[PDB]
């Protein structure tokens, strides 16, 4: 039996889906783990993704981030709030990163995609990492499709968060480009009813949220600070069997507070 998963599997039932939970306790290496090995779109999350590797490639390039680019109308997508705002003016790589992440900016994630080698490069620079889950198929916005049953654009939570401590905490990023992601990540406006809402307000967060929307799928992970301890690096990722189904950030915040409980 698996009683300390019992919560979860209520938690989703209740919600009408599958919940996909990984949190690891970067001081102990305790674990609290609920179908943290089935694939989930990623949907928006991967942008957090795009972001180190396009932070990694800077390492490389010199003045890459620094560098404007003049995009026009045509590289514009749906909810791309940034990327229109800057339109005439234009934007730097880091502010395109910025924007991805901290906005879900889609066309900015888009132009970043282009300068990786598209989501085929995303997907090699998380296998030079060791991630061997993670998949990006498509770009912007066909990537949200979430159809049951279809691996393209998903991975799991565990890969998601093992990924996220080794750019965040561990050294596959250099120092600076480590501190820019994080900073990123802290400052994200798109999730405060998810793992931020399950966190004491004192405990610093980093956090990329995704939102597919169909098929109740939608996801955040994060990096939590507590206060007087190791960091705390976690994934919670939901989907469900219907088209309409609906996707709730409340099942993702309570699936959260259940990972920080189950941990010592
Ligand atoms: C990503 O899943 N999305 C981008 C945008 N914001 O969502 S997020 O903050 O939950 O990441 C709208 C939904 C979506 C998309 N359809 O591109």
């Amino acid at each position: 039996t698996n009683l300390v998963a019992e919560p979860f599997a209520k938690l989703e039932q209740d919600f009408g889906g599958s919940i996909g939970v990984y949190a690891m306790d970067t001081g102990s290496g305790a674990t609290v783990s609920y179908r943290a090995e089935e694939r989930f779109p990623l949907c928006s999350s991967f942008k957090g993704f795009l972001a180190a590797a396009v932070l990694a490639r800077s390492q490389q390039q010199a003045g890459l981030l620094d560098t404007p680019i003049r995009y026009g109308k045509n590289a514009l997508v749906p909810w791309s709030p940034i990327s229109e705002k800057y339109l005439t003016t234009g934007m730097t790589v880091a502010e395109l990163s910025a924007a991805a992440v901290q906005y879900s900016d889609n066309a900015a994630a888009n132009l970043l995609l282009k300068e990786l080698g598209g989501p085929a490069g995303l997907t090699a620079f998380m296998r030079s990492i060791g991630d061997t889950t993670f998949r990006l198929d498509r770009w912007e916005l066909e990537l949200n499709s979430a159809i049951p049953g279809d691996a393209r654009d998903t991975s799991s939570p565990r890969a998601v968060t093992e990924s996220l401590q080794k750019l965040t905490l561990g050294s596959a990023l250099a120092a600076p480009q480590r501190q820019q992601f994080v900073d990123w990540l802290k400052g994200n406006t798109t999730g405060n009813h998810r793992i931020r809402a399950a966190v004491p307000a004192d405990w610093a967060v980093g956090d990329k949220t995704g939102t597919c929307g169909v098929y109740g799928t939608a996801n955040d992970y994060a990096v939590v600070w507590p206060t007087g301890r190791a960091p705390i690096v976690l994934a919670v990722y939901t989907r469900a069997p219907n088209k309409d189904d609906k996707h709730s950030e409340a099942v993702i915040a309570a699936a959260a507070r259940l990972a920080l409980e189950g941990l010592g």
